[PDB]
């Protein structure tokens, strides 16, 4: 009754990437029990961004479809919600660090995101805007030290046909005691469905579903 079959969200992000300061404000909506969501984002400070939008898109776990037999840590955390901290280590030394708060206010999810990105090479695909969206990912979720930890090897498509990899670690922490699942996998596909000419208005789509592992966690 706390999380309805349809839920909206608002997101505010503040960040710096290689020293470039920016802010994003957005609104999203989706069906949390179906693993479907969309969002429309606006760059409100620092636009147009001089780097690939794709590094920001993975910066909304309440909208993961969980089978009944896998406890849903994220949904169970509400109304209080949860928080997360993440490091994304890109293969060329680029690094993004993130904090996030997820709350429920006035019947919608509220996401506050703070991030810092550094060491993206000036001639690399992020600063040269040569990326073309993320391949589908498998986030391996593990209960550890009283939290849920996620690990991902993520692959960003490049305009030239190759891929640019990021090793991701996240700690997700509920704001109250919640039943922890065993270790499991969240399958994720995120698309940038539309954008204006300078990526100051961007729309995203994401589908996510939890599953049991088959081969070793």
């Amino acid at each position: 009754a706390i999380i309805k079959e349809f839920m909206r969200f608002k997101v505010h992000m503040e960040g710096t990437v290689n020293g470039h300061e920016f802010e994003i404000e957005g609104e999203g909506e989706g069906h949390p029990y179906e693993g479907f969501q969309t969002a429309k984002l606006k760059v409100t400070k620092g636009g147009p961004l001089p780097f690939a939008w794709d590094i920001l898109s993975p910066l909304s776990k309440a909208y993961v479809k969980h089978p009944a037999d896998i406890p849903d840590y994220f949904k169970l955390s509400f109304p209080e919600g949860f928080k997360w901290e993440r490091v994304m280590n890109y293969e060329d030394g680029g690094v993004v660090t993130v904090t996030q708060d997820s709350s429920l206010q006035d019947g919608e999810f509220i996401y506050k995101v703070k991030m810092r990105g550094t060491n993206f090479p000036s001639d690399g695909p992020v600063m040269q805007k040569k990326t073309m969206g993320w391949e589908a990912s498998s986030e391996r979720m593990y209960p550890e030290d009283g939290a849920l930890k996620g690990e991902i090897r993520m692959r960003l498509k490049l305009k030239d046909g190759g891929h640019y990899t990021s090793e991701v670690k996240t700690t997700y922490k509920a704001k109250k005691s919640v039943l922890l699942p065993g270790a499991y996998i969240v399958g994720i596909k995120l698309d940038i469905t539309s954008h204006n000419e300078d990526y100051t208005i961007v729309e995203q789509y994401e589908r996510s579903e939890a599953r049991h592992s088959t081969g070793g966690m």
